[PDB]
């Protein structure tokens, strides 16, 4: 009858639904590819590495709108994350979607590491993608995350010209309260030092990998990677007043589930 | 055109599939519900829990076959786990599915824990579910588990009496060759003690949850739940020279992956 499926040795009674059913699917994962597009879709498509979506620095438009490529049925897991931790969360390729955004990256020119914009053309493309994305599985604003943020001390990706407050904006990702950012400096000037350690528990709260025993370094990828994203201005990996009070504000608006 | 999907504010060029793409479900986790099957239905359709699939003691039969109820569609994650660790892996809810037997479990009678046996007929259902299940996410043998091999501190279900030799000569779940358990026995007595150490290292490598500092109990409870299910006769939680045999054995021929 209706709700009742037929299989091989046995039957399935459906018509009886548990309230607790929730996506496997919780976090999106934003990508730089650091490849033009042929090299990154032969990469993407090959034995060691893949994400579910590749989208073009400048998308071919068919139809009035932009193409993007598919990879991967959402439904698997793609490689795209490695190993990784968010919110509690490890092997984050298991619960997430990825998406390569083809840009070149950090190129050293005199020394200096510079990133490459972003074009508004693939910025536009990427948002319709997004936010279907997030409404599909109840993707929550703070699990819509760099690869960065997920594995600080070995990624930087989509860095610090990647325009998350614009995203936020259009209810893609998470962003602090301007007030409540001011309310937390508590008279500080935003460059003020502030104790490592009492940032660091803010970080691991709001989701960062921090482990006890880090060394300096480790700890300022940490601090680096939550600034390229919120903070990037100054990415120089140094707890300061402004990068506190950000984190501070993060948290209350957002929580740590 | 054929490979092109239509989307609002952008389309999909699906054309180019990757070769890494897998499953998110890759463990298959059994439970007992320790409560006749309107209880357990009530429950698992309730706010807090819930599992995939819920098999009756003993299954009605319509058109020549035993009908199973489906909670929870394979694509969402069901609340059954909770707190627990495999091979690696934490939050076994994201990545597995989960069944539940109905079955008393374990009833107290002059103070000696003693468990319920399972009737043949939930076997002979359970046995082309679980094929359907294995054979359509490509789970491995060793992650057909217990719920106490994932949460060993905190239960013991399906429990010394769940029928897993028969169910592995049937394809589904692990099982050490006889051969090489006489053979990792080394020519001691199978009840000869063990450095728990050296057992804790292997059951660790298997997939249990060993941490560094463990009470004594909490020792005792992680053998105890792979005696529960490799090694029923004797599940003292006590580490000797046949457990320490089968855990060689099952290393030998699944690895850790
Ligand atoms: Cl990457
Ligand atoms: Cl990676
Ligand atoms: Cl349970
Ligand atoms: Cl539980
Ligand atoms: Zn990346
Ligand atoms: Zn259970």
């Amino acid at each position: 009858e209706k709700g009742i499926v037929e299989k091989e040795g046995y039957q399935l009674d459906t018509r009886r639904q548990a309230q607790a059913a929730y996506p496997r699917i919780k976090v999106l994962v934003i990508h730089y590819t650091a490849d033009d597009f042929d090299s990154s879709l032969a990469t993407l498509t090959d034995k060691q590495v893949s994400s579910h979506y590749l989208v073009p620095a400048v998308p071919p438009r068919y139809n009035g709108k932009p193409r993007i490529w598919q990879l991967v049925p959402e439904q698997e897991l793609a490689w795209h994350a490695g190993i990784s931790a968010w919110r509690g969360a490890t092997r984050l390729n298991d619960t997430s979607i990825g998406i390569e955004l083809e840009n070149r990256g950090w190129q050293k020119s005199a020394g200096v590491k510079y990133f490459a914009p972003f074009e508004p053309a693939q910025i536009q493309a990427l948002i319709p993608l997004a936010k279907d994305i997030i409404a599909r599985y109840h993707i929550k604003p703070e699990n819509v995350v760099a690869h960065a943020d997920i594995a600080p001390q070995r990624k930087d990706d989509p860095g610090p010209l990647f325009p998350w407050q614009q995203l936020a904006q259009q209810g893609i990702g998470a962003w602090p309260d301007a007030q409540r950012v001011n309310f937390y400096l508590a008279g500080r000037a935003p460059h003020t030092p502030v104790d490592t350690a009492s940032l660091l528990e803010l970080l691991a709260r709001y989701g960062y990998d921090v482990k006890p025993d880090m060394t300096p370094r480790e700890q300022r990828r940490v601090i680096m990677a939550f600034q390229m994203h919120f903070r990037p201005t100054l990415y120089n990996g140094e707890a300061d007043a402004e990068t506190q009070a950000i984190a501070e504000a993060l948290l209350e608006k957002y929580g740590q589930d």
